[PDB]
């Protein structure tokens, strides 16, 4: 999970 993590920051 960074991706959609990241799309949270």
């Amino acid at each position: 999970d960074i991706r959609l993590a990241k799309t949270l920051v």
